């Protein structure tokens, strides 16, 4: 309803409410959010029922109000808008209303199929599902500037509604406003990142685990229409980082590990029919690239056995490997390496980006060539890490048979109950002190192999008393146990040594 | 459907995904969570599709998954479940399953108008809002453990179901489970905190603004049925707190101030006309206490008088100071103290919770009636400060009168646009680097008193080089530019000294 909509607009502007604490996982609900295709900015009309909350003053600066994109690029990566009184609408072109309920996110590299899976659509799959209705109903709108890229097909399976790119707002008029959006994505399943402070690695406390990168996967596999069985399944390149002896690999992998070997590729294949063979793949392998990625899409008791070209140590490229050994997953995970010069193909003469080093480098190209391992770096143009990523690489068979070879529950306590201590007195004027409580409400319904309980004990004022591991629900403490004295007492119950279950209320305990 | 809703959990189990980094503002939206009425605990089952995201481990109990109320007491405060495997459910009552979309939170106290509007309605308002469809859809669950209270009525103008009580759920059954709830009240409309940790005191970073507040107050007034005009209100208390001489004090406010003066309070209006004086009031006169957080629903340009007792430092307790003074609330504030001990009336015989200090102390309850002020103290118990709070108070009418009459926009820039820099050479060997810019695009439509520039130099490599408050959108810089060197250039744009643009991408300049 046109006047109706230009009216609430006009007169009451716009409303935001963000949830988080800082621009790394604010996510924000707006209702009259506007966008200038002229300026390439969205836009807060301050009306006189306008909400901003959080209100940041000068902070929104700092550097932004939320981001966008879950790589940290400090680029893409920021959402910000500007502000105008509403009443300056007399003075602008008529808006355009979007009425769909829209999400707002930043892409940042669409053509490579690991940044399309872990940055966009995990992100994505989530930060829909953390909200009434999105799921079923939100178009995305992709603002970062890039167009469909190689795998666009992706990212229609995760709107219903047909996503919009930042190209083809500008042919719907000047100003655009959104009576509905939503702006972020949760960087909650991310477990990498690329290197663009500290050389890449996995992220410092993933808070992703196995069960829900599977439920993301079978997600996919039903938009996919893809829902005797023992085989490997080699993931080939046909363009670049290739296996020079890829017919002999799988022939050797086949006879030594007796079952049927197959092969799969992103060129030859369709997406669906590439996850309907990962899912019941009993080992993956291949080389270190992005086609890797559908590792989350492999059946739990899987192995993948991740092949680097010559001069690259796997311990500093481990997005395959992270993923893998996640808890949960329940994969097993091989590196093997190419220490073999002789069994490397390097290409110096390809573009600077496909790996070549003629491209311009005086006695450098001869520091690279001689250099028998990549230094850790930062991203994203490094020479002798692309030099040495887009080799060739005769696998040297017994060496991966030996090392495949060679390298082959969860559920927390609950607080212990009824915590009860009592004073004694032996000899003269000794005392002691007797602590017991009941097991976990929720034991009874569990199968644990080791069952334990740690006591806290402090004398109200310094610090604790050793606490004391033990398998009774009750114990009697006599050294270091003073009579006219307060104790404080915690009791946690622990489960295999690892599973740390919570304190219960504190004892006060007096002698 | 009570067998596809019981198969769904049993099979499937509990799904949660989470907004927020810690405990703090983790907001939690579950399916399948359940809750043992026995037991009094949530319950995540572990199903063959269950999500846990985030997945803490052992740091879910350190201290919490998420706050429920937003009082940080560490006691009510906090929200957890305990796990079980779904097929669990074999060995457990079947359950009951609530359909209603619930969110889920604990009310600190109930009984106390200014807890229950900045803990409680508030938080309640905004955090529905955050998600589609809560704000018309869910029932509230308070699960702390306290009855309705004297303001249960405001508590159900907020969901549009009825909310029900911790209570209430054991006549329910033995095990319940929602099949869609939230979990947990943001903090951001938080302003105060009531001294668990330092004494009491405004929070540090505040995020919630005038316009957050009225947006919440309208629709108060409108669900309450209240949506010549200059008259000073006095809000009264009838039970403790008194003002000794208020028939005098409000014809010397009427004739001082040349308007009408009415009195108001909670104990002789309904709510809806106490919203209804407030809510057109030019002044509100008041003894420190709950009502004053009615403050909320003064019209702009009103000012709030604050009256405090003998012995109390307005300073020392400024909930309602700092709900008046927050931006945006185009309110004046004014504290008056009584210093004179012989316009004070103690009442030391009172139960010890009303201020009495009779109920045990020796030389203790002289300490309190010697001391001219209450030190700085801690939640929630201290005698002097109930002693004194608790007070009746004379005013002097002239100081009063004197203290009044002593004490009687803000959108920011955008990025600065198209920024260049040239180098130029003069003399012998002299280098010189001008710098310009366009101004943000939304300065066209403000009217703003003072616009100037900052531009901050750095040569590459060490730190910068004095930032250049300009009023100009150029500038020639010759001192300390050298040729043959590299500067980076920053530049914002910075309305009215003290509204801080954000700076444009840095510009690379070569001498
Ligand atoms: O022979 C090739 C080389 C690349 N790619 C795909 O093209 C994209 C870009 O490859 P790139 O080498 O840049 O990324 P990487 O594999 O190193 O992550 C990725 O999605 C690869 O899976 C492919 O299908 N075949
Ligand atoms: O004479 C009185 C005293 C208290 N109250 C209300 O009773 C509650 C508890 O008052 P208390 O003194 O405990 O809190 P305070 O006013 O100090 O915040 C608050 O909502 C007060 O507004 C009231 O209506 N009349
Ligand atoms: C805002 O203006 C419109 C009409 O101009 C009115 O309906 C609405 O009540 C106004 N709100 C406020 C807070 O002034
Ligand atoms: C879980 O079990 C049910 C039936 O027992 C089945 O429908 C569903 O596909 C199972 N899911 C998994 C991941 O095993």
């Amino acid at each position: 309803d046109y006047p109706k909509a230009l009216q609430i607009l006009m007169e009451g502007g716009t409303h935001m409410v963000c949830t988080g604490r800082t621009h790394t996982d604010r996510i924000c609900r707006f209702k009259w959010l506007c966008y200038s295709n002229e300026a390439e900015e969205f836009i807060f009309f301050h009306g006189n029922t306008s909400v901003m909350l959080p209100n940041l003053g000068s902070r929104r600066f700092q550097p932004a109000l939320l981001d966008l994109s879950t790589v940290e690029d400090h680029n893409t990566q920021y959402f910000n808008f500007v502000e105008l009184p509403a009443a300056a609408l007399r003075f602008m072109p008529k808006p355009v209303f979007v009425p769909d309920v829209a999400l707002i996110a930043n892409r940042f590299n669409p053509d490579n199929l690991m940044h399309v899976f872990h940055d966009d659509l995990l992100p994505l799959f989530y930060t829909l599902r953390q909200f009434p209705g999105l799921a079923h109903e939100a178009r995305l709108f992709f603002m970062e500037g890039w167009g469909e890229g190689a795998h666009f097909d992706l990212y229609k399976l995760l709107s219903p509604k047909q996503p919009l790119l930042r190209a083809q707002l500008k042919t719907l008029g000047r100003l655009l406003c959104f009576s509905h959006a939503f702006v972020g994505l949760s960087k909650i399943t991310t477990w990498y990142q690329y290197g663009f402070v500290q050389p890449q690695g996995p992220k410092a406390n993933i808070l992703v685990s196995g069960n829900e990168i599977r439920q993301f996967a079978r997600f996919m596999t039903e938009k996919l229409n893809v829902s005797g069985e023992e085989y490997i399944l080699v993931f080939s390149r046909t363009q670049n980082r290739l296996i020079l002896n890829e017919a002999e690999l799988l022939l050797a992998l086949a006879q030594e590990f007796q079952m049927k070997t197959v092969t799969v590729s992103l060129e030859d294949h369709t997406f669906a029919d590439v996850v309907r063979l990962v899912s019941n793949a009993s080992m993956l392998v291949s080389m270190h690239g992005a086609q890797l990625v559908t590792t989350l899409f492999l059946p739990r008791g899987a192995t993948v056995v991740e092949l680097f070209p010559y001069a690259v140590n796997p311990d500093h490229y481990t997005p395959y490997k992270t993923l893998a050994m996640l808890p949960g997953m329940d994969l097993q995970y091989v590196a093997w390496r190419n220490m073999m010069p002789e069994n490397t193909v390097t290409h110096p003469e390809r573009p600077w980006d496909q790996g070549g080093i003629t491209h311009l480098d005086r006695a450098e190209q001869a520091r690279i060539l001689q250099s028998r391992e990549v230094p850790r770096h930062l991203c994203c143009r490094n020479p002798e890490w692309l030099f040495r990523i887009y080799q060739d690489t005769k696998v040297d068979i017994p060496s991966l048979i030996q090392t495949i070879r060679r390298v082959v529950v969860g559920l927390y306590p609950g607080k212990v109950r009824e915590a009860r201590c009592q004073a004694s007195v032996h000899g003269a004027s000794e005392a002691r002190l007797t602590v017991s409580w009941q097991i976990p409400w929720n034991l009874k319904y569990l199968k644990v192999r080791e069952v334990k309980y740690e006591v806290w004990l402090q004398e109200q004022g310094e610090n604790t008393y050793v606490p004391y591991i033990l398998a009774l629900q009750n114990h009697t403490f006599t050294e270091n146990i003073k009579p006219f004295t307060t104790y404080l007492v915690w009791v946690r119950c622990i489960f295999n040594k690892i599973l740390l279950g919570p304190f219960a209320d504190v004892l006060v305990c007096n002698t």
